[PDB]
């Protein structure tokens, strides 16, 4: 509700 | 409800 | 509710 | 679950 | 589930 | 669960 | 009852 | 009852 | 009852 | 069995 | 069994 | 069994 | 079972 | 079981 | 069981 | 179950 | 079940 | 269960 | 209900 | 209810 | 209820 | 459900 | 559920 | 549930 997910998994390989 | 997903998996390989 | 997740796992390999 | 009730009964006299 | 009730009964006299 | 009740009965006389 | 309601599931293998 | 309701499922293999 | 309600599950393998 | 399961009842007299 | 399970009842007289 | 489980009852006289 | 009803109602006006 | 009802109501006006 | 009811109500006006 | 088993009802109005 | 089994009903108006 | 078993009801109005 | 079992097994040996 | 069991097993040996 | 067991096992040996 | 309700079973072996 | 309700069982071995 | 309610069991061995 009225929320934001910027990211969950930011993997740099 | 009135929410935003910018991204879930941002993989840089 | 009215919350934000910037990130959960930031892995640099 | 992630719901909302603005009102149920709006009675005027 | 992710629903909304704006009102149920709007009664005026 | 992550819900909200703004009001149930709004009665005026 | 024995449900998956209003949830998010992210799985990276 | 034994349902998947209002959910998101992201799977990356 | 025996449900997954309003939850987030992130799994990285 | 003879239940009101996940229902909405609105009765106005 | 003869229950009100996850329901909403609104009765106005 | 003959219970009110996770329900909302609103009664206005 | 092996019973007798002589009468039930004897009403006189 | 092996019983008798002579009468139940004897009403006179 | 092996019982008798002579009468229950004997009302006179 | 919720029955009228081997009973006698006498109603006078 | 929800039956009238071996019963006697006498109604007088 | 919730029955009227082997009982007698006499009602006079 | 209002029944009777005279016998079930009559074994002579 | 209002019943009677005369016998169940009558064994002669 | 209002019943009677004369006997259950009548064994002669 | 998977019950013996109002039944009679006689087994002789 | 998986019950003996209002039943009679006679077993002879 | 997995009960003997209002029943009769006679076992002869």
């Amino acid at each position: 509700v009225q929320s934001k997910i910027g990211s969950l998994d930011n993997i740099t390989h």
